[PDB]
């Protein structure tokens, strides 16, 4: 079961490079892992579908394009799969929201939404299942004495 | 997506358990989407077949019950790598049991049961609530 988070990354200017990093997250899990899976929450271009799309809010609406990104991170090319993954068996991981492709970015709030999880990885795939702590209980059963 | 797992045990005269016998009521919940149930026991296991496990007395290992899960619907995969018992039901909740596995002279003693369970979506997932968060950015020019 991961903890998630995102801190925002301030910069003056709208002529954004591809890659430029505009907030920074980490993901931690404590138990027994293959890496880590973390994706953006927001629609996709036209599929596709194509690249993660925010619009702003809160004043003028206009687009950004956005993706994942750090050293680490691999994204499968084969749609049907989501997201970034990478394979730190480490407890901590950092990743980053970047601009994806070169973008004159209208002045405006954007909301970055991501969720991640770790994963273990499993022969007979499957490939890779989340990793979460399973509901437990116990009971204790007494055996009598003959007597 | 977290099950919920209660676990009723079942008093019994004397130290002779037949085969079958229903030691512990066991019921699991999911109150989201899901295909079915996977139920185990947090033991040490046997190998005879599949489910199948060893409980030693909280005095330690030098006494064993041998337990297995059991109740209509549940099946457990043939091979080794798939572990527990599984079901294929949508309903909210799923009902199982810690019976007797195989007629025992048991050791008199205190027995502990730890069962754990998830409820899965069939696609070798379980149900996992991924971890959420949002930050949001201001994009700004100078002039």
């Amino acid at each position: 079961s991961a903890d998630i988070t995102l801190m925002n990354h301030k910069y003056m200017g709208n002529l954004l490079h591809d890659g430029v990093k505009l907030a920074t997250g980490r993901i931690i899990c404590q138990d027994t892992h293959s890496g880590f899976r973390v994706w953006i929450n927001a629609r996709q271009e036209g599929g596709g579908a194509g690249k993660y799309i925010v619009q702003s809010t809160e004043g003028p609406q206009h687009n950004l394009r956005i993706r994942i990104g750090g050293n680490g991170w691999s994204s499968f090319v084969e749609k049907g799969i989501q997201g970034v993954f990478n394979t730190i068996k480490e407890d901590a991981s950092i990743f980053y929201i970047e601009v994806d492709g070169n973008q004159q970015v209208h002045p405006g709030k954007y909301l970055f939404s991501v969720s991640g999880e770790c994963y273990i990885h499993m022969d007979n795939k499957q490939e890779f299942i989340p990793l979460c702590q399973a509901a437990t209980i116990t009971a204790q059963h007494t055996v009598e004495k003959l007597n």
